[PDB]
């Protein structure tokens, strides 16, 4: 009885542009579910993190806006979501994925989803 | 009664130390009010930060454990301690030459102000 609202990254220096990612985040429902990636999966990506995952996602949990945190899972983001239930999936203003392709991924999973594009900050 | 805590920093890069730093200053009393360093502040005590001074206490004001954040005085720790009028007064495990040399002031004052050495961090 609430609507779940989930964001991920990597967040790895956390700066005033991950908050205004959160909290644009935290208004489209009434829990945010933070997951923050394994640095397996962030190496996958072309970033070795500065700060372990297990650093990173303690920091996160500190955040007023964050109710929730937890890793992804590597290689796995289907497992995430189907573990989540998300009402809501919210995509940073440069994450790479198409709003198309994510939907019918999700949709083919047999969930309804809505997935809502952030602002960059400024 | 509600028991003031004053923390003090630069906290440029946040990490996990800061958050024990401030968690386990929270935890002493009913308020914890954060004093950030400016800019030159902090360049002076030859630390220069990548992040701006509003950056940072922006930041800061995030984290759950954080009551309020305010920039502290270009040169003068006293002036900050009158004005935020502390219960408690927060420094790092390693800083007992600083603890001693507050707490001579304190007494030469004859104000009502607890310092605390905060546990150090694993
Ligand atoms: N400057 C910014 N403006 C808006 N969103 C941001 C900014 N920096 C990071 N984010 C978002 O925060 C999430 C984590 O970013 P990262 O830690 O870079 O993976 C992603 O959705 C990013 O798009």
């Amino acid at each position: 009885g609430m609507i779940r609202v989930m964001a991920t990254g990597v967040f790895d220096i956390l700066h005033l542009g991950h908050i205004h990612y959160l909290k644009e985040s935290k208004k489209l429902g009434d829990e945010l579910v933070v997951v923050v990636a394994r640095d397996s999966t962030a190496r996958n990506n072309g970033k070795i993190p500065i700060f372990d995952e297990n650093s990173r996602l303690a920091l996160i949990s500190e955040l007023k806006v964050v109710d929730r945190a937890i890793l992804g899972h590597e290689g796995d983001m289907m497992k995430t979501v189907i573990e989540v239930k998300p009402d809501i999936i919210t995509l940073g203003y440069d994450q790479k994925f198409d709003e198309a392709e994510l939907q019918s991924k999700i949709n083919k999973l047999g969930i309804t989803v809505k997935i809502v594009r952030i602002s960059k900050y400024d």
